[PDB]
């Protein structure tokens, strides 16, 4: 006979006694962590089991809707290994998980801090248990283990929970064409995450397009920035350029839009969880660059 602990959130529990005859159907659907459970025979005395929730406070705590939360719980069964590369934790490779591994290295390079559910999940990962954090990553992208997914989608998802000073995050841009010289400002999270043609500061600071109102070439320039962090995302696939030395890290993409592989560069090193011996390359096909405590002002002419 067994006493098991049921939880909707991983914080509040209720105990339940399973007599030798009983089954798990009585609880509705249940999920276990780092093991697979089909029947009450698979559950040990004092084991914790997780159940789905529709409670708005719990879902808002997690930052997931009810359907993503179900995927979260499903991915709790997985068992991952963390490995150490110098001072960085990497997620041991399997099943196309390099987009997640890459995000994990990059956020270490930035010394990111989280708020909410992800604070404890990240702390647990850094302590050597990646289960909760990795399950959240899959969930946020509605992804199954085995899926490859957009590392920049994942980072944008995580960024919503950064414990960053978004209040005073500020970006001012100047647009020039035959319509005139105009300016616009971005604040908070939308200011910190920036789509670019290629991920370095040169391409961030000046963008070239054609104006849809007049006929001419237009120039969109950064003239002022004060940001807790800056994420540059490639808009049209990987673009091969020199990274900036100022970046805390970058993400490299190799392969095709179908069979693609990600790895992170930081502290002058390549962290490829699939290829141990990959070398740092300053010029690489980048999809991501990250900067911390970024500030800039352009007063010319
Ligand atoms: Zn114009």
């Amino acid at each position: 006979q067994k006493t098991i602990y049921l939880t909707e959130d991983g914080v509040k529990y209720r105990s339940i006694v399973l007599k030798p005859g009983d089954s798990l159907g009585q609880f509705g659907q249940v999920y276990a962590k780092n093991k697979i459970v089909f029947t009450a025979d698979d559950v040990e005395d004092k084991e914790i089991l997780y159940v789905p929730t529709t409670d708005k406070s719990i879902l808002e705590y997690y930052g997931l809707d009810a359907q993503k939360y179900v995927i979260y719980l499903q991915t709790l069964a997985q068992k991952w290994n963390v490995q150490y590369r110098d001072n960085f934790l990497i997620l041991e490779w399997r099943d196309g998980n390099c987009w997640i591994s890459s995000a994990i290295v990059l956020l270490q390079a930035a010394k990111i801090r989280f708020k909410g559910f992800l604070t404890e999940a990240w702390a647990k990962l850094l302590g050597g248990d990646p289960t909760d954090f990795v399950a959240w990553c899959y969930a946020s992208c509605t992804a199954k283990v085995g899926d490859f997914s957009d590392a920049n989608w994942l980072l944008a998802n995580l960024a919503e929970h950064f414990d960053a000073d978004y209040t005073n995050a500020f970006l001012k841009k100047r647009v020039s064409c035959n319509c005139g010289i105009k300016s616009y400002e971005l604040r908070g999270l939308e200011a910190c995450i920036q789509p670019v043609r290629a991920t370095n500061l040169l391409h961030f600071k000046t963008q070239y397009s054609n104006c849809p109102t007049c006929g001419a070439n237009n120039t969109d320039e950064v003239i002022e920035a004060s940001l807790p962090y800056l994420l540059l995302f490639a808009t049209d696939g990987p673009a091969t350029v020199d990274c900036d030395e100022d970046a805390v890290g970058t993400v490299v993409f190799v392969g095709s839009t179908n069979s693609g592989h990600c790895y992170t560069q930081a502290a002058g090193q390549a962290f490829d969880n699939l290829a141990k011996d990959r070398k740092f390359g300053k010029k690489s096909p980048y999809i991501t660059a990250m900067y911390t405590r970024f500030a800039f002002k352009n007063e010319t002419s």
